[PDB]
């Protein structure tokens, strides 16, 4: 028998405005249209995002639906209890305090992304492939019955200190960003191309078995070491804000984009990354040394505080972004890479700025203040000293600096020279700060005596 049931608005079937003309404009009719419950129950299709919903009761009625798309609403709770034909439901960004789909046995698809759950049961879901339990409140997620995941995503709960994917042995992405995960056991996800699990309390990070990875992102954690070496199809490499202190990526020939910003490596070989296009490494304080000779597509190249007393870039003609702000670079030569539309250069110990002006664009978009220069020693001669203002102290187009001593000093210009006068042992030192006429410049340098 099949009944037909009662026949009434959908304004009448669904008390909510807004989902009642959401599930007419379904069907295409208006919301004051009368319709059956066996005419509801045809339905296998529902998309109501947007619509500014609070509440979802008459979805009991919709029995039909394999698809529910209820994203973006102000849904507290959602009853699906009826709707056991579902095999596709996304309620993100709602207000949903809780949520059962315990008795959605078909489920291969759930994204509950910004809701405020405390708890989640995905265990009677065995044909689960995509979880996304992102921006909840959650202190852990049981995935141990749902055998045939293939992404799982429960990033951004905050609260997550275990995290269990051994059973997960088709996962092909994870995301468990954002949480105190302190260990992941990734050996039987074999087929692992994009992870994440950045932002995490993580101590040791075995991928050896995870040979197919593409993109890694192991970023703010506690390593103190790592191998990468197996991972010879990476594409992008993060392992930034980790105290690891030495990196190999001489396999990682496949290497486009490599992140390890604020780590404690003491020396880092790029030689073997021919493809490499996005360096950034800045915090890399203990590296003394850096050859981007083999790296010839870079385009950007970041490594602020890096000890390096020079920086040979003549083979990256395409890099267009250079970073070598607070470095300790003696020397500074950018005459072969004319596509760059930034440098920076702030705190180093640079005199010599006569290769920018080779590059027209940084005319303007350059900047190289607080420079600090430091000179071999004089002896004084009565209470005084003149000395050869520097000739390298030479600016961007390769004409002299502005000369303003560290004033008891006059500057000759004639000679070129500084002269002090009453100068004493007490203060063991006399200085004068450059800066260049465009004041892109700026930096001081000190000569001691006696
Ligand atoms: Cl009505």
């Amino acid at each position: 028998t099949l009944k037909a049931g009662q026949t009434q608005s959908f304004n009448d079937w669904f008390p909510d405005d807004n989902f009642a003309s959401e599930v007419a404009a379904a069907f295409e009719m208006q919301a004051t249209d009368t319709i059956s419950e066996e005419q509801l129950a045809t339905l296998t299709s529902l998309d109501c995002h947007n619509s500014s919903i609070t509440d979802m009761t008459g979805i009991e009625k919709l029995t039909g639906l394999t698809k529910l798309i209820c994203t973006s609403n102000n849904i507290t709770t959602l009853d699906l209890s009826q709707n056991t034909n579902l095999t596709y439901l996304a309620c993100d960004s709602n207000k949903l305090t809780n949520l059962d789909v315990t008795p959605l046995t078909k489920l291969t698809y759930l994204n509950c992304d910004t809701n405020k759950l405390t708890k989640l049961d995905v265990s009677q879901n065995p044909l689960l492939t995509y979880l996304n339990c992102a921006r909840n409140t959650l202190t852990e997620i049981d995935v141990s019955h749902n055998t045939q995941l293939t992404e799982l995503d429960c990033h951004l709960n905050k609260k997550i200190t275990k995290l269990d994917v051994t059973p997960q042995t088709q996962l092909t992405t994870l995301d468990c960003s954002f949480n105190k995960i302190t260990e992941l056991d990734v050996s039987q996800n074999k087929l692992l191309n994009r992870l994440n699990c950045d932002t995490n309390n993580i101590t040791k990070l075995d991928l050896n078995q995870n040979i197919q990875l593409t993109f890694l992102d192991c970023s703010s954690n506690k390593l103190t070491e790592i191998d990468v070496t197996p991972l010879t199809q990476l594409t992008y490499f993060d392992c930034s804000v980790n105290p690891l202190t030495e990196l190999d990526v001489s396999t990682l020939s496949k290497l486009t984009t490599l992140h390890c910003i604020q780590t404690d490596l003491l020396e880092i070989d790029l030689t073997h990354n021919t493809q490499l296009i996005y360096f950034q490494a800045e915090g890399c304080r203990k590296i003394k040394e850096l050859d981007v000779t083999h790296n010839t597509q870079l385009y950007l190249l970041d490594c602020q505080a890096a000890g390096i007393t020079e920086l040979d870039l003549s083979q990256n003609p395409k890099l267009v972004y250079l970073y070598l702000n607070n470095t300790e670079l003696t020397e500074l030569d950018v005459s072969h890479n004319t596509k760059l539309k930034s440098l920076s250069c702030v705190n180093a110990h640079i005199q010599d700025f006569s290769s920018v002006g080779k590059i027209p664009a940084l005319n303007n978009n350059f900047e190289a203040e607080g420079q600090t220069i430091t000179m071999p020693k004089e002896t004084l001669t009565n209470n005084s000293l003149t000395i050869a203002v520097s000739p390298d102290l030479l600016d961007q187009f390769g004409n002299p600096m502005n000369i303003e001593p560290g004033d008891g000093g006059v500057y000759d210009q004639a000679t070129n020279t500084i002269t002090w006068e009453n100068l004493s042992t007490d203060n063991p030192a006399v200085t004068y700060t450059f800066t260049s006429e465009n004041g892109a410049i700026v930096g001081t340098v000190t000569t001691p005596f006696e």
